[PDB]
């Protein structure tokens, strides 16, 4: 489960031995590993466990001699032993700036390295290490410590302290990369250029980690805790999920639907009497005879799912095409959820880790936005006055408390998902009128 000591280290990436293992490495920093029987056994963590705290992910580089830290936050500060800032000063800020930036994300941090060696000599300055404690003044595993009072502190409560306590780290040059890092970087990134500073490279470490470890596929085993609005989240886009299909196909009647990136083989309006058929690029082993392996772009696919509806709910593809139904996450919306991803793209972290391409317009040329209704034919158990209101009592003359009341719920499910980030968008075509027929 932990990453073993005894472990060799490929030492090939550092400007002093050959066969070495990671206990010869921690000893070299200038620490003392015997917290092993502690819940600390290794400094550096197995890849993965890097995947399952990617939250914790900082990006970290290096370029007596002043020394410049940077980080994936892009921040580079400048230390002078003894431009350049007393030690003292340098980790407080330090200690700051993790502390803000993982709070709300993580219970530690996770230093992503491409290993020059400079920036693991450097960590004794900054880093304090020894038994899993927990935090003073709440039960929040302790992050940082204060040489002053002698008390350690979580990410909330670490105001003024000055030591890094119990980081954890992983060498990426440890996974068989050749090249330097930007040659490997630059393969699946160009919005992250160097700008020949530690910060640059930190940037790029993480970016790099990040595509090597999720771009790849969706790991439906490894599943990530509740720190924000999840379930709230999660459960109003399946009400609108399902909303909004059943009312696609009442509209227009499609005679089949091309439900693309379901790898679980699920219908959202499973009394649906509609040819409800499956796709994905990696289907779920257990269900993989009922949906079609298929990776879909425009420039492969413009030429089938000619015969009516595609539903793309978060199936983040190139161009969709017009006959098109799509709930798409809008990757610019600043939130806990959504960590900074490779090539523009983002890492949203919700109950699993999904990659996301940038929000593109281009995307949605051949589709509008989705409007708002609700629409009901169920029975009828401060009086609404909505033309968004879809029920048989709504045009009747007042709506019955029933009705009323389930759109009230429906409406925040909609704003919830919005506020969320995520976007609808719809066939042109796609009009509310042949939803109101379905009454008379
Ligand atoms: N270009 C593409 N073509 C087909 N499936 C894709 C795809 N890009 C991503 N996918 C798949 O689409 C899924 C996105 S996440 C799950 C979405 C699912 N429809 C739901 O409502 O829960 C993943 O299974 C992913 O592998
Ligand atoms: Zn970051
Ligand atoms: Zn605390
Ligand atoms: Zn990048
Ligand atoms: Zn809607
Ligand atoms: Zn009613």
């Amino acid at each position: 489960t932990h990453l073993s000591v005894d472990t060799k280290f490929k030492t090939e990436g550092l400007c002093i031995p050959k066969d070495m293992t990671y206990r010869r490495l921690i000893s070299m920093m200038g620490f003392k590993m015997n917290y092993q029987v502690n819940g600390y056994p290794n400094m550096f963590i197995t890849r993965e466990e890097a995947i399952r705290h990617v939250r914790a992910w900082i990006g970290f580089a290096v370029a007596n001699l002043p020394l410049q830290l940077g980080f994936s936050t892009g921040v580079n500060l400048v230390a002078v032993p003894t431009k350049g800032l007393p030690w003292n000063v340098v980790r407080i800020k330090i200690v700051q700036m993790l502390s803000d930036t993982l709070k709300n994300l993580s219970d530690r941090v996770v230093f992503v390295l491409w290993a020059h060696g400079f920036e693991l000599t450097s960590m004794k300055y900054f880093v304090k290490i020894g038994p899993e404690r927990t935090c003073c003044l709440c039960d929040r595993r302790a992050t940082c410590f204060s040489t002053a009072s002698d008390t350690y502190a979580c990410w909330h409560h670490s105001i003024g302290f000055d030591y890094v306590y119990n980081p954890f780290m992983i060498d990426v040059q440890q996974w068989g990369f050749t090249g330097n890092l930007q040659s490997n970087h630059d393969l699946y990134c160009q919005v992250h250029g160097n700008a020949h500073v530690a910060s640059c490279d930190a940037i790029m470490t993480r970016c790099l980690a990040v595509h090597e470890c999720f771009v790849k596929r969706v790991d439906w085993t490894i599943e990530y805790p509740i720190i924000g609005d999840e379930l709230k989240i999660n459960a109003a886009c399946r009400k609108v999920q399902h909303m909004v299909v059943k009312a696609a196909l009442l509209a227009d009647k499609f005679p089949v639907l091309h439900d693309i990136g379901n790898p679980k083989a699920i219908k959202c309006v499973p009394q649906a009497d509609v040819e409800w058929k499956f796709y994905d690029a990696q289907p779920c082993s257990d269900k993989a005879y009922k949906i079609e392996e298929l990776f879909y772009s425009y420039a492969t696919h413009s030429d089938k799912f000619t015969d009516g509806v595609c539903l793309f709910w978060n199936c983040n593809v190139d161009r969709y095409p017009a006959n098109s139904i799509v709930c798409r996450f809008d990757t610019r919306v600043l939130s806990n959820l959504n960590l900074p991803g490779c090539d523009g793209g983002s890492l949203y972290v919700n109950k699993h880790a999904f990659h996301t391409p940038a929000f593109d317009k281009s995307a949605f040329v051949n589709l509008k936005q989705l409007p708002f209704f609700y629409y009901s034919d169920s029975p009828c158990e401060v009086p609404l006055k909505s033309a968004t209101c879809i029920t048989r009592c709504n045009l009747g003359g007042a709506v019955c408390r029933h009705h009323a009341n389930e759109y009230r719920l429906y409406l925040d499910a909609y704003n919830m998902m919005i506020s969320a980030g995520f976007s609808l968008w719809v066939y042109k075509q796609f009009d509310t009128y042949n939803l109101w027929n379905t009454f008379t």
